[PDB]
RNA sequence: UGAGGAUCACCCA
RNA sequence: UGAGGAUCACCCA
RNA sequence: UGAGGAUCACCCA
RNA sequence: UGAGGAUCACCCA
């Protein structure tokens, strides 16, 4: 059994899906990657460690590039324009039972839900008004 | 219009569903609470700041309460017994246009979806493995 | 295959049954815990090394909590109110073979099956004698 | 009671099966070896002492021989080439009932029964994937 | 895909062919090993790292046992006289597409590939003359 | 014999294969290099060494280059943009048969077999999962 | 290595 | 800890 | 020796 | 910046 599997990232109907499949596991930080040049690459990253006695906290970690070509010199090599760069962290007490956890991941999946206020302001480039 | 609503952070079919309701938009920090106690209260906060030159940085919050009850000298009063923090931030550059935008918003629902690695390993007190 | 597979840890005949599932893998410890709050879980770890240049040691780890209800500050929370502890230390040398090392685990299933002398000083608070 | 008796440690189904027997009662630590050259034979030995003012520890050791191309009888060195080690501790808190050690025994027969992973990791010369 | 599956290391066309099944996967480091004793089986294991800001590196190790006049589950000292010992880098370019990287894999083919100078070298216990 | 021959390093099917020819054996290391400008040549090398008493150690690399055509000071020189470097050693003890060497070479061309997990990661960015 | 300890992937000698 | 920064498992207070 | 690094017959620890 | 902490728009390096 493995949960450390490739999933899509970026469900764009069944074509010109994001995927990102495992690269590395080390120091207990794993890693996910797209395909083709790791310089054009989507990655994810992901951790758990005991930040206290009663809290366990994840640490994910999100890179979307914006995919373009560098000339330099007549020279082009495939390259990010730049990258936007999600960073969350999400503390846990020792106390929550399975239950509890899931309704921390609905929580979630909830503030990012189309519609919702704050997907639709990242969406189109605002604040809160 | 607005943006500025209330809005269901946990959907629980259509009962039980927390919904979370505008309070205060102090200092460019907009605020949403639910119903009730506010010791018991599930909360978000959202604010964009250009973070740089070139970047435009989003920090979004939320607090999931273990709603309970504390007994003290016979005198009782609703409390949360503990919260887990939820504490993200988006940097995205200037040059991102909405089509952009919309992108990262994907690739933020994509690694929450039900069944990826990442919610799962959360709603069941796990890792990655 | 993948031998990291949930199963169960305590039989109680169909009923009441621990099992016990895989829940982490980070840094080289594979991870096994009960369904249950972090704070009341059974947990079960297990890690292979070259400990030397002519063996191989695997060190296990069982954790069986007495689960609990504690009142703190006026809150209830599930706790554990106490833990047993097993540590095993298995050193095979390299030049055991498949079947030498099912000899192992026999002799390990032998050593712990109902009715034998170890097995039924423990469960009664015994020595031997 | 009195369980310091023989008992079957490797059940190979009647025909080949490897009986261990009281051999040493030194100190305590009851000492059981199979009908053997000490270099060749099988040995276990238990002991429990209060290791602390709340827990009482049982320290069990068994040494399995390296069967395959083994020449009975014969000397064979290094010593370490040819010989396995296993060491468990037990740790149990003073309150544990006989109950609350019937569990525990359970848990030790659960972790190494057939077909679980721990078991099938070391008889295949594996560790976990 | 889920390439973490068993292969043939050696061919032998269908007769005595070498298989290699996964063994291990502790720290994202995937090892196989064939079904012998640690001390005589056939060994591969492989990483991906990103080894600097412009490079990413798998590191391929393979362990192949001196078969000629080997006793099959014996002890054979020194461990040195009895393994060959193979360890590839593969640094590529971060630049590197899916079809960089398949040419790549092309010239590791074409190199090792029957009749060519190195694999004829190796072969025959030479060097180039 | 002279094992010192061209192959085919690369065999896109009889058209743009790239073969490597001999091209220096200076300081006994026997080199070669494909048809090209130095700057662009994809290059390969082998050397064989007593390296201890008891064993013999093979280096082998091979540079595969990205070629470009840069503009330096107005001017257009052939250019590699890239190169991606493998760095094998093999180490075979002095008792090893020519038999044990054939046995060596076939288990590293079935390790880079097309289908087979490792070439399958590397020609997909990926890491074996 | 220890019939050393633990609050158990930590500490001791 | 931080609506602290980042070129993102770095760095600052 | 190193799942140390490289601009790759060089450098590091 | 930090797989730095938090009682979470605080605090640390």
């Amino acid at each position: 059994a493995s949960n450390f599997t490739q999933f899509v990232l970026v469900d764009n109907g069944g074509t010109g899906d994001v995927t990102v499949a495992p690269s590395n596991f080390a120091n207990g930080v794993a890693e996910w990657i797209s395909s083709n040049s790791r310089s054009q690459a989507y990655k994810v990253t992901c951790s758990v460690r005991q930040s206290s006695a009663q809290n366990r906290k994840y640490t994910i970690k999100v890179e979307v590039p914006k995919v373009a070509t560098q000339t330099v010199g007549g020279v082009e090599l495939p390259v990010a324009a730049w990258r936007s760069y999600l960073n969350m962290e999400l503390t846990i007490p020792i106390f929550a039972t399975n239950s509890d956890c899931e309704l921390i991941v609905k929580a979630m999946q909830g503030l990012l839900k189309d519609g919702n206020p704050i997907p639709s302001a990242i969406a189109a480039n605002s604040g809160i008004y």
